[PDB]
């Protein structure tokens, strides 16, 4: 069941479509993944049309004493980082580079077979039609109010991915439409710029009696269940988990969205034990208006979001992450000592209970949860006008690299071990495939070995 390109003739209709849109533009194309590895092909066909191109890759070729994928390599890695797609000498020179590349080369890109294989992989973009025939569905990896999450294989590709399937008759049953949509709307402004610290989406579509979400695969359990297996973490153990945390934050946050159900069985891990945060039903977007509704888990809900009217924004989360952290490091929320089921107890507490911390917490720890646990929004870490960065900033993570987080070289702590008429209106426009995730997927699977293929016939 895999992927077939239509063939060249569709050129003229394709850019006709695209012209009209205004979307044959540089910044257009080559900001899409699909466009800038077929650009960046053009470009090293026909190295002579970038006169500081030649040279360099004349010289390179001699430096390292070649027998084609260096090339790429190189462009990727070296080309664009120094061109970028604080002032420096060579800017007047990276100008002309770029104004060459996003003129006459992008021009004579427009014109070449390479803009036609363009056309031919946005034509299969524009024809997604997603049904459950399209997916190889396996074993049950999580359960939830209105349905359960499955691993699956998507045929056409190969790559994994969980699928998260809601029961329309038991969401109609609940009366809980509302909230099943707003995770759709959530994850879609979420889903974009590729972040590796949330369950992000790459397509939702429906059938007859099914809300089906495609997410990235998390097969390794969350840290409720990994903490009462491991019992309590360490320092050094925590602030991994901790780090990666703040960075599916700042995210959200930068998206204007507070999440406001941080706690830790919604914090899931993958096989390698590398954390994103998952369910965004309980997600609220605050572009437009701050929410005041006391939304979230009792032991984790910040002061501003139970106090009574008060209006809340991204703020809430930082709190929660306080709450959170010494959760993994004690066994409870600090405003849940008994393991009490008194949620008004509990509300309360995390109003006016000072919380204890034990002589064994280093000082750059209470440092952190001190400030994250501050009940004033005015004194709060991350609340104070620089968002992630308050607290990327604090002395318990000193010594560490925020770059290096963000790309996932430190090592995780724990490693998971192997093995009616009218309500089917509401559902549409739930059907969503995310451009960029969908061209990552091709271009990590596919890409390569369709192109090749193609250009054979
Ligand atoms: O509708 C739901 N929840 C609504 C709700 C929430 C709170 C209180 C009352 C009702 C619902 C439905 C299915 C599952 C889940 N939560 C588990 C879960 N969420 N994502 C994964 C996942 C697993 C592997 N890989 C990637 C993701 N697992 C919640």
């Amino acid at each position: 069941k895999k992927i077939l390109l239509p063939e060249p003739s569709i050129r003229s209709v394709m850019q006709k479509y695209l012209e009209d849109r205004g979307e044959v533009t540089f910044e257009k194309i080559f900001s899409q993944k699909l466009g800038y590895l077929l650009f960046r092909d053009f470009c090293l066909n026909h190295l002579e049309e970038a006169r500081p191109l030649v040279e360099f890759y004349e010289e390179i070729k001699k430096y390292e004493k070649l027998e084609v994928a260096r090339s790429r390599e190189i462009f990727d890695s070296y080309i664009m980082k120094e061109l970028l797609a604080p002032p420096d000498l060579f800017q007047p020179y990276i100008e002309e580079i770029c104004q060459n590349l996003r003129g006459d080369v992008f021009q004579k890109f427009i014109e070449s077979d390479k803009f036609t294989r363009f056309c031919q992989w946005k034509n299969v973009e524009l024809n997604i039609h997603l049904t459950m025939n399209d997916f190889s569905v396996h074993r049950i990896i999580g359960r939830g109010g209105f349905g359960e999450v499955y691993g699956c294989r998507k045929a056409d590709t190969g790559k994994m991915y969980a699928m998260k399937c809601l029961d329309k008759k038991r969401i109609k049953m609940k009366q809980g439409e509302t909230l099943a949509l707003n995770e759709r709307i959530m994850l879609s402004l979420v889903s974009t710029g590729d972040c590796p610290f949330i369950v992000c989406m790459s397509y939702a579509f429906h059938t007859p009696d099914k809300l089906s979400f495609i997410l990235d695969l998390m097969n390794g359990g969350d840290l409720h269940y990994h903490l009462s297996q491991h019992g309590v973490f360490s320092e050094a153990d925590m602030r991994f988990y901790a780090a990666e945390i703040i960075l599916g934050l700042e995210h959200m946050h930068n998206r204007f969205v507070v999440y406001r159900d941080l706690k830790p069985a919604n914090i899931l891990l993958d096989e390698h034990g590398h954390v994103r945060i998952s369910d965004l039903g309980l997600a609220c977007d605050f572009s437009k208006k701050k929410p005041h509704a006391s939304v979230g888990t009792h032991g984790y809900m910040a002061p501003e979001v139970l106090q009574k009217g008060v209006a809340y924004d991204s703020s809430a989360d930082w709190f929660s992450l306080g709450c959170m952290l010494f959760k993994l490091l004690r066994g409870h929320s600090p405003f849940r000592q008994h393991k009490t089921k008194d949620k008004h107890e509990i509300d309360r507490m995390t109003l006016t209970m000072a919380v204890e911390l034990p002589d064994s917490f280093s000082p750059e720890l209470r440092s952190l949860l001190e400030g994250l646990l501050q009940r004033d929004v005015n004194r709060r870490l991350g609340c104070l006008g620089r968002g992630a960065q308050e607290v990327k900033e604090s002395p318990f993570f000193r010594s560490l690299d925020w770059q290096m987080v963000f790309l996932q070289k430190y090592p995780p702590p724990l490693i998971p071990p192997r093995g009616l008429d009218s309500d089917q209106e509401l559902y549409r426009n739930f059907p969503l495939t995310i451009s960029e995730r969908w061209q990552q997927e091709v271009a990590e699977t596919v890409f390569d070995t369709i192109n090749a293929e193609t250009d054979r016939l």
